[PDB]
Parts: C-alpha cells; sequence; structure tokens
C-alpha cells in the first residue's frame, strides 16, 4: 500500500552526465556513445545576449574551445555541430556506461523523471509532468541546464527532455533531445511567458482510482454522468476535455476497482462543484493531476527495471 | 527556482541490490563488500507464522538454503548469522560496486530516500520522513521487503532504513541496518498498530522559508511571537514543541530571507488558527512537514554528490 510520487531509479542516467564548459559558461551534457549533447546556449557570449546568431557563434568556435569533463577525466572533442537548439560534441571515447536508449518526444500530460545536475554531478531526482502549456514545474538553479528528463522501460532509457531555461513565473522550459523546444519558447532573450494552463483531467481520474486502490473512498457516490455533461463541468473549471480514448485508457483501473469511468467522473464533478469539505485524498487537499494512468498501474502492480 | 520533493540519485544503491530466496519466500537484500543484509523474516515457514523463534529457525538452516542472485549471477553463501532483526549472509564475492558507506540510525523528523525494489530490481525512488511515531508513509507492495532508505553526502551513502512490513493503517515500519526496529514494532504477528502521530513543526517552518525563497509571501505578517506562546498554539494543534535548538537550526534560512524564526512562527500560528482561505503555498493546500531545514538549504543552494 501507499502512493507516492516516485521517480525512476537514476543510475543509468547518472553514468551519462558530464560537464561542458565554453569560456566562463559551464553546464551539463549527456554523454551517449561518442557524442555529448548539451544546450546550444553554452556558446553564448556577452556581445549580443539578446538576439544572437547561433550559426555565427558556432562557426567561430573550434573543437578545443569545448572542455568536456566526465568525472575527473577530460574528454577530447573531435567534432561539433548544431542540432536545432542542442549541440552535438563528438568526442574520441564512447561512454562505456551508455545504456540502451531512445530519444522520444512526449505529449502534454505525460510524466517523466528529471535528474537535476550541477557541474556534471547529479544532485537529485524527481517526477515532472509536461503541462498542457508545454512547461514543467521543476526545481532548477543556475547551472542546471543540460539536465535531462527520461522514462525507463525494462532496460531502455527513453530521453524526452533537456533543460534550457526558467520562465518569469518560475516554471521551466526545454527541448526534446533532437533540440526542438516543447512549446512556443526560444533560447534568446524575449519577454516570452508561459501561456495559460489547464488541469489534466485524465490524470486526476487516474489519481482518484489510485486513492480507491489505497482505501480512500469517501468521495465515491451512486451517480454516473454522461461524457458530455462531465465535459461541460470540466470546461467550466479549466479542466481539459475527457475523450473516449481517455476512458479507454482508464479501462484497467476501472476494472481493478469495479468503478466505471463515468461513475468516477460523477465523483470528480462533485469534488469540483463542492470541494473536499475539509477532507483529503491520498494526503492532498487538492486534486492532483501529475500521475498518468500508467503511473498508477505501475505503482499499484510493482513493475521493475 | 522551484521546490520539489527530491530524492538522492539512486545509482550507488542500485548497484547493491540483490534478490534473496529461502524456500518459496523471495525478498531483497543489500550487498555490501562480502555480506548480504536482509530482513530475517525471509526464514519464516508456514509452521508457526504467529510467534516463531527465529533463533530456532536459523539453527535449522544451512548456507545452501539461501539463494542469492545479483542480476543473473548466483552468489555463493558461505556463512549466515543473525543481527537483531536482520540476517547477515556472508558470500564468497565482494560487491565490486560497493560505495563508501556508513550505517546510521536516524531521528524522527529526519528524511531519507527509499529505493523501492522487487526481486532484487529497483523500481522507483522517493523521499520519506521518519514520523514522530517511528513509521514512514511509503509505497511498498508485497515483495518490497529489504528495500533500503539512505542519504548521500558527497560520495558517502549513509544507510538508515531497511523495510520489514506494513502496519494496518497502511504505513510502513522497519529497522536500521543493525537490525533494530524504529519504534515499538516487532517482526511477529501481533495486533501492533502505529501510535498517535504529530506534525514536525521545525520542518513546517523550514518549508515556509522555502516558500519565501521561491516567492510565496502572502502568509507573512508584521507580528512576532514568543517561543512559549507559539508552543501553546502548537500543542493545541498536535504540533511538536519548537525548541531553541530548532530555532538555531533555522538560522541560515532566517538569514537568507531576513525573516526571524519567531517572526515566521507568528505566520504559522495564523495559518493554524485561520487556515489558508483558499490559497496555496508551494502548490499545497496543506502545511507540509516532510522537508528538513537541510533539505531546503540543499535544494535552494545546489549541493551535488
Ligand atoms: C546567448 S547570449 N543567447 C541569448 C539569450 O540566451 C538565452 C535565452 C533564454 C534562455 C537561455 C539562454
Ligand atoms: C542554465 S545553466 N541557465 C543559467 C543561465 O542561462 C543562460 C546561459 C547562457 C546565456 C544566457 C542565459
Ligand atoms: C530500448 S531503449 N531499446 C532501443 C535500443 O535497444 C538496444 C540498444 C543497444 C543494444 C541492444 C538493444
Ligand atoms: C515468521 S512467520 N514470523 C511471524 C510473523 O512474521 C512477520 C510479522 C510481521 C512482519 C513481517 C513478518
Ligand atoms: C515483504 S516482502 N513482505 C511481504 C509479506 O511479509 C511477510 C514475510 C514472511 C512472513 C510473514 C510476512
Ligand atoms: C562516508 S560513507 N565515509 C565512510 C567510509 O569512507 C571511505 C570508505 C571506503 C574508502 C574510503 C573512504
Amino acid at each position: 500500500s501507499g502512493f507516492r510520487k516516485m521517480a525512476f531509479p537514476s543510475g543509468k542516467v547518472e553514468g551519462c552526465m558530464v560537464q561542458v564548459t565554453c569560456g566562463t559558461t559551464t553546464l551539463n551534457g549527456l554523454w551517449l556513445d561518442d557524442v555529448v549533447y548539451c544546450p546550444r546556449h553554452v556558446i553564448c557570449t556577452s556581445e549580443d545576449m539578446l538576439n544572437p546568431n547561433y550559426e555565427d557563434l558556432l562557426i567561430r568556435k573550434s573543437n578545443h574551445n569545448f572542455l568536456v569533463q566526465a568525472g575527473n577525466v577530460q574528454l577530447r572533442v573531435i567534432g561539433h555541430s548544431m542540432q536545432n537548439c542542442v549541440l552535438k560534441l563528438k568526442v574520441d571515447t564512447a561512454n562505456p556506461k551508455t545504456p540502451k536508449y531512445k530519444f522520444v518526444r512526449i505529449q502534454p500530460g505525460q510524466t517523466f523523471s528529471v535528474l537535476a545536475c550541477y557541474n556534471g554531478s547529479p544532485s537529485g531526482v524527481y517526477q515532472c509532468a509536461m503541462r498542457p502549456n508545454f512547461t514543467i514545474k521543476g526545481s532548477f538553479l543556475n547551472g542546471s541546464c543540460g539536465s535531462v528528463g527520461f522514462n525507463i522501460d525494462y532496460d531502455c532509457v527513453s530521453f524526452c527532455y533537456m533543460h534550457h531555461m526558467e520562465l518569469p513565473t518560475g516554471v521551466h522550459a526545454g527541448t526534446d533531445l533532437e533540440g526542438n523546444f516543447y512549446g512556443p519558447f526560444v533560447d534568446r532573450q524575449t519577454a516570452q511567458a508561459a501561456g495559460t494552463d489547464t488541469t489534466i483531467t485524465v490524470n486526476v481520474l487516474a489519481w482518484l482510482y489510485a486513492a480507491v486502490i489505497n482505501g480512500d473512498r469517501w468521495f465515491l457516490n451512486r451517480f454516473t454522468t454522461t461524457l458530455n455533461d462531465f465535459n461541460l463541468v470540466a470546461m467550466k473549471y479549466n479542466y481539459e476535455p475527457l475523450t473516449q480514448d481517455h476512458v479507454d485508457i482508464l479501462g484497467p483501473l476501472s476494472a481493478q476497482t469495479g468503478i466505471a469511468v463515468l461513475d468516477m467522473c460523477a465523483s470528480l464533478k462533485e469534488l469540483l462543484q463542492n470541494g473536499m469539505n475539509g477532507r483529503t485524498i491520498l494526503g492532498s487537499a487538492l486534486l492532483e493531476d501529475e500521475f498518468t494512468p500508467f503511473d498508477v498501474v505501475r505503482q499499484c502492480s510493482g513493475v521493475t527495471f
């Protein structure tokens, strides 16, 4: 029993973290086979700092301008190239600790673990969801750029996120590992801001099922609702629409607890309209939306890597 | 910016996790140098199951009754002994991945990471506090016994917890790595139950400081209180007393934010008496008590391992 925000074990990713330095700028890189991936802003100078041309900045660089350290070992850079907003530093040694890996781009509402790192050294690990507005609510201090987000499936690490910056509301933005930003964000100085966000309805339902599996039942009721009457209430409370595909994805949890998805939707409608009246669900006084249906199933069934 | 419940990177502990089997009972062990540590209940039979004598059960065992697997490699058991409620299985191979480590016993109100494991394989990592009643609120399914809790300081792993069982309220109990239970719990069948618990006041204050460091200030006020008037209110709301030593420990956070500890105590008194009036602090509608002052400082300053 119990339900916790749980990250993936981080070892396979720890063995890939290196430090990348250009001039006085130091950040983290991801060392896989003989390539080190890092945010391209590591090549920024003090000359523009506003709208600089990265292609110009990179033409002016040489391999020996990039200092890459893996623990105490300096790695020799033997090529460099740009990949959208990430840099690819070819080094002369393949990382002997390279796991099985894939680069995947995730969807809003999906979750992943973040290994927060400073100076190539891991400091902590936690779970993030990609918000509907393509930001993440992380914990990142100066120096943490280049930290990555990932999921692990058996022995395969799917890298989905590299950290690039903090927006003015204190939330975080970054790219997939092909260097393409999540959301309408750029690695140049602008007044860019997080757009309006919404609550991930299918995840809130998944978390109510987790609560039932763990013995919290007080919010259950004898009612069922239709998908459209539910979605009318959802819209009113800034929740995303619930699709039939979401209902299908919740199938396994509905089956394990014998509570129909539309039946649970009636419970969510009541919680949205009336609040919790001083009660809590899985130790929270708010409705939690950062657990996917798969996150619930994996934690209630016991899958390992 | 941002504040997240963050676990330690788990790699150093992943490389110590093995599977221990006796008969049909399989659980996890911790392989350090040439010793595997695991809960002694792995030797339980179906014969008593109530109040069995572990010393008798262990005399009846032979080394070859213990099957220890490290990944795909079987480890040869060459001695066995009892250490309070843990078993020490001497094996013929030292673990080449043994980190620098210490066995430390922690205090109620201190936090640690848990690497949840099944069949010797890590499945997830999360942060726990040791509650005042010596339970922890974890996420553990059948098979997870022998999972460990730890902190990491530079390159040193301090192991503080091994998981033994779930109590009837769904919270978890276990031992230090010398095999001594936290709290008044036993590894035999009884009606034992978690005693009454209280909220860890110094941690709630630490978390209010974290909130201020991250820009949540709405609960601040111009008042200060005395330590005794604060502790009168604390007692009334089932909070632990705040000592002068707690005030001293909060010194660094008080200094960074320029808000005196007694000044912050006035804020906590108001929150306890009036609630949050629909607001949140660091994304919570409840007062959070599972972050120590050190946890806040480490996450706001950026220490790594
Ligand atoms: C190099 S100086 N680029 C100009 C601004 O750089 C950044 C903008 C936003 C995030 C990170 C770097
Ligand atoms: C990640 S280490 N972020 C710290 C500051 O980001 C910038 C890096 C380079 C130019 C501008 C901003
Ligand atoms: C999961 S990430 N699988 C993708 C690549 O799988 C392998 C990689 C290297 C060796 C064998 C399989
Ligand atoms: C062996 S059968 N011991 C009797 C009861 O065993 C346990 C009691 C509580 C937790 C774990 C094992
Ligand atoms: C940890 S794997 N717990 C599962 C059940 O615990 C027991 C083990 C042996 C005897 C009694 C209970
Ligand atoms: C931190 S856990 N230190 C305790 C033991 O330190 C060492 C262990 C092994 C080799 C060197 C130092």
